[PDB]
């Protein structure tokens, strides 16, 4: 159970974005129905009034929270991977438009899931803004919590993989457009009961054997990280 508070650009807090530049849901309940329109940008998908200004090569940091900003972020039980997708705001999330910029499941070294490191990062994880066409974009941050993903929602509607999905409105101003954005996958649509990483038992199976859902990270992606970039408590 977790939501996005707002974003930092190159370590600069852009302020509360909820229902302003984040298409926020009315609460932190997970999305579980893989076929639902709710898979696109969560249960409250509509153009909100603002879009954050960035340029190619900027560091965009999502900040998540549980009850209050900079609290415990997400329950320690919600072990899982973290992904970030981009689509043209054009699409409004519809069609084969979602392009993956970032994937992080399990770090063998530290033996932490992405979600574990997000809690440590005070809810902060980042992507470097790719060199796509200047214009208006949605950045879709997705946390998959697997604490009940041993079942499928379609077979047992009180269990299943849990999706914490937040779409940010981002306007890319300066970019040489050296990596034009290809077509991508639909949400709903890319995840089905058979897709790897959707049904998995973190209780019986080792986290090294975990394989996050497709698609693969676009070669145009400039990577990212899970780690605090700024102090919310100084505001
Ligand atoms: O831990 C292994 C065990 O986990 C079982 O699943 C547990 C989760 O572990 C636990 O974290 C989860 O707690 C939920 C709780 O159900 C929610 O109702 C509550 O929702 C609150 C919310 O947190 C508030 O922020 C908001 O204001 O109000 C809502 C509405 O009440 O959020 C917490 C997590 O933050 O509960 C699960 C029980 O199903 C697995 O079932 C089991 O298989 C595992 O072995
Ligand atoms: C999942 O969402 C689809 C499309 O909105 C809907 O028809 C279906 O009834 C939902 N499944 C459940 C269990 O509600
Ligand atoms: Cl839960
Ligand atoms: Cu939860």
């Amino acid at each position: 159970h977790t939501l996005v508070w707002g974003v930092w650009v190159n370590g600069v807090d852009q302020g509360d974005g909820r229902n302003i530049y984040i298409r926020s849901p009315p609460n932190n309940n997970p999305v579980k129905n893989l076929t639902s329109p709710d898979m696109t940008c969560n249960v409250d998908n509509r153009v909100v009034p603002k879009s954050v200004p960035v340029n190619a090569g900027d560091t965009l940091t999502f900040e998540w929270y549980h009850n209050t900003r900079d609290d415990d972020i997400i329950a320690s039980s919600h072990h899982g991977p973290i992904a970030v997708y981009i689509a043209p705001a054009a699409s409004n999330g519809q069609g084969n438009v979602w392009v993956k910029l970032f994937e992080d499941a399990y770090n063998v070294t530290n033996s932490t899931w992405a979600v574990d490191r997000l809690i440590t990062a005070h809810g902060q994880h980042s992507v470097v803004v790719p060199h796509v066409a200047p214009g208006d974009y949605l950045f879709r941050a997705e946390i998959i919590a697997l604490h009940e993903a041993d079942s499928l929602y379609s077979q047992n509607p009180i269990r299943g993989a849990q999706f914490y999905i937040s779409c940010a409105q981002i306007t890319i101003n300066s970019s040489d457009d050296s990596t034009p954005l290809p077509a991508g996958v639909p949400f709903p649509g890319a995840y089905t009961d058979s897709t790897p990483g959707i049904q998995f038992n973190i209780y019986t199976t080792p986290a090294t054997s975990y394989v996050a859902p497709p698609p693969s990270v676009w070669s145009g992606a400039l990577g990212g990280s899970i780690a605090q970039v700024g102090d919310a408590s100084l505001e």
